[PDB]
């Protein structure tokens, strides 16, 4: 309805692409190489017309294998678009842990496109209503990947801090913070402000990780802020948190 046009070669080769995808459900052909004709907006349109969200798990894994062999590499933004089209709907639809094939497809694609996969799925997954352990376990796994390099971890931390904070975010953030990711004092200030401003075990563990792994960054005002956030007897991990707090004094 928005009338964006696919690149000429793509419009022309489109039944061939639909053909190839069907075979995957039954080394990449040059037709897949045509993905490079697309801007990311065109890639989004193309993915929808290919009906990528509707591939079987097997078709998905096979297509990911082909995508991983593409040379040159997909650009950051094109890889971001493809990731969402390939995986977002499937992940959001989970009511149980991801199948072996889904997990294999996602992790092998992320092993190469680590930052693009993580940045592509983090926001929409966390911002979706009713996101649960089946969704957060995959996000936790992504952010723990050894191939998510130190600078990409810094970038993901910045992205997580900008999200509204609820239990699912606490889990993913704690997983990333366990890796000892560096933060500018400005980012650390945001983290502390949100932390100091609760009933869950996930919030307790997040708090504990921050107080123990980032002790060197905690200012006296932040310490007092933590002190206030801890007073009540309703909180989880009271004893460990009090101990961690006393250590900062």
């Amino acid at each position: 309805a928005e009338s964006l046009e696919l690149p000429k070669a793509i419009q022309d080769q489109l039944p061939r692409l639909q053909q190839l995808l069907k075979t995957l459900e039954e080394a990449p052909p040059v037709e897949l190489q045509l993905l490079h004709e697309c801007s990311p907006s065109q890639m989004d349109l193309l993915c929808a017309q290919l009906q990528l969200p509707q591939l079987s798990d097997l078709g998905l894994l096979r297509l990911c294998t082909w995508l991983l062999a593409l040379s040159p590499d997909l650009s950051l933004s094109n890889a971001t678009v493809l990731t969402r089209s390939l995986f977002l709907g499937r992940i959001l639809s989970l009511t149980s842990s991801a199948s072996r094939l889904l997990t294999t497809a996602l992790t092998s694609f992320a092993a190469k496109y680590t930052y693009p996969v993580c940045s592509a799925l983090l926001d929409p997954v966390l911002q979706a209503p009713g996101t649960g352990p089946a969704q957060t376990e995959l996000l936790c796994c992504l952010v723990k990947m050894e191939s998510l390099e130190p600078d990409a971890q810094v970038l993901m931390l910045g992205q997580i801090l900008e999200l509204p904070w609820k239990e699912e975010t606490f889990l993913v953030l704690q997983s990333l913070l366990e890796r000892q990711v560096e933060m500018t004092p400005e980012k650390f200030s945001v983290l502390m402000e949100k932390l100091c401003k609760t009933t869950s075990m996930a919030y307790a563990k997040l708090m504990l990780t921050v107080m123990t792994k980032y002790q060197a960054n905690i200012t006296e005002t932040q310490r007092l802020g933590l002190a206030m956030a801890l007073e009540p007897n309703t909180t989880f991990l009271r004893k460990s948190l009090k101990a961690a707090l006393k250590h900062l004094g």
